[PDB]
Parts: C-alpha cells; sequence; structure tokens
DNA sequence: CAGCTCTGTACGTGAGCGATGGACAGCT
DNA sequence: AGCTGTCCATCGCTCAGTACAGAGCTG
C-alpha cells in the first residue's frame, strides 16, 4: 500500500499548503490536491503524473527534480504553487461546482496579492470555470497557452496547459505536454526581456 | 429547426502493485 | 539427489482529465 497504514478517510482531511512569495514568474495552479499530495505535504508527487518530468525536459529546471524539491523553487527558478480548490478527493469529477466557484474567487484574490508574472493553469477544465466565473468569458472553443485577459487589476497573464495528472488519455505520455512547458519557458523569458527594456 | 447546457461515457501510457514461478543456494 | 526456503524477474492488473455525442431545453 502507497499511503503506507495511513487512512483514505485521514488522507481527505489533510490540506496542501501552498508554496506562494512576491516577485515569482510562475504560479502553478492544480485542479486540487490528491491523496498522495495530501499524504506527501508536498506538490504533484504522483509517480505517473508528469508535472516534474515535463518541468525538466522543458528545460524550465536544470536536474530532475521531484515533490520534495518543491519548497526550493521560489528562490531558484521563480515557480510557485496552489490549486483551484484547497479540500482533498481522489479525482476531479469529485469536486462539486459550487467547490470550484468558491476556489476561483479564493484564487483571484490570491493572485492579486502575489502578482506573478504568469499565472499557469495545470489544466483546461479549471480555466473553463475560471474563465466565465472571473472574466464573465465563455469562449466556445478555449485553447490552451496564453488567454488574452489578464488577472483584473494586475499585469499577470493567463496561461493553460493540459493536466500534468496522467489520467487524461489525449495527451498519454509527458512527451506529449513538454511543448504547453517550453512555450511557458519561452513566454517568461520574452516578459523577462521585454521588462529589462 | 438550430444552438445551447449538461450529463454520461470512453479514451493511451507507464508506474507500481500483488501474485506467480523459476533460479538457486543451504543442508541433510 | 532430494527437499526447502528466500529472492527477484516478470506478468496481469489498476489507476492517475479531456473531448465529444446526444438528450433535453430554449430562442
Amino acid at each position: 500500500a502507497s499511503f503506507n497504514g495511513v487512512s483514505e478517510a485521514e488522507l481527505l482531511t489533510k490540506t496542501l499548503p501552498d508554496i506562494l512569495t512576491f516577485n515569482l514568474d510562475i504560479v502553478i495552479i492544480g485542479i486540487n490536491p490528491g491523496l498522495m499530495a495530501a499524504y506527501k505535504g508536498h506538490h504533484y508527487p504522483g509517480p505517473g503524473n508528469h508535472f516534474w518530468k515535463c518541468l525538466f525536459m522543458s528545460g524550465l529546471s536544470e536536474v530532475q527534480l521531484n515533490h520534495m524539491d518543491d519548497h526550493t523553487l521560489p528562490g531558484k527558478y521563480g515557480i510557485g504553487f496552489t490549486n483551484m480548490v484547497e479540500r482533498t478527493t481522489p479525482g476531479s469529477k469529485d469536486l462539486s461546482s459550487k467547490e470550484f466557484r468558491e476556489g476561483g474567487r479564493i484564487l483571484v484574490q490570491k493572485l492579486q496579492k502575489y502578482q506573478p508574472r504568469i499565472a499557469v493553469f495545470n489544466g483546461k477544465c479549471i480555466y473553463e470555470i475560471f474563465s466565465k466565473e472571473v472574466f464573465g468569458v465563455k469562449v466556445k472553443n478555449l485553447e490552451f497557452g496564453l488567454q488574452p485577459h489578464k488577472i483584473p487589476d494586475t499585469e499577470t497573464l493567463c496561461y493553460v496547459m493540459p493536466s500534468s495528472s496522467a489520467r487524461c488519455a489525449q495527451f498519454p505520455r509527458a512527451q506529449d505536454k513538454v511543448h504547453y512547458y517550453i512555450k511557458l519557458k519561452d513566454l517568461r523569458d520574452q516578459l523577462k526581456g521585454i521588462e529589462r527594456n
């Protein structure tokens, strides 16, 4: 057993803390914590989750880091972490529409506070909700990548990637997502360039 | 009719489980 | 040789959002 004696009942109670400082370039917004993230106490520990593998392959990290290194990310790589929903659940379909919209009001508050250069939505499902709830925009055909709206009252961009979770069959391997991480690396460097003029 | 929303369903990989068995050393 | 246990290789299996069709619903 992956959860070494510790019950699923006990994991559902545990929350995953945010890694948020000011002056960040990137803020990874997950859907909500998973059983292993609530257990481990770190962001994306799932041996199957592609976050860390994609982070290295994209060149956003010098070496292959893991969930334990997540707290070193702001000072070294300019990366922070949060989730659309604080509550722990086994999957993303466990969460109600009210729960998600509660989370979006909370998220835009954390985002207006910390003002990162790029608010990275690790998942499309979560930016669909956030777009409608926050910008009043329900585009019929939503795309990945840089979105046309900024976080209200900020200069924070909204960039979307398929969930790093290995649950979506549409992007089955991590190699199938490294592209959105490479573009994310390019967007950052463009801003960390346009600012230096 | 035509364009919605919403719900139900089905979809690829690879990591890690437990169960199974073969290799193999120790001892009589 | 005969018997026995451990260990490890390997197998089947499970499990970590997104896209879409089609049913109700509404102009």
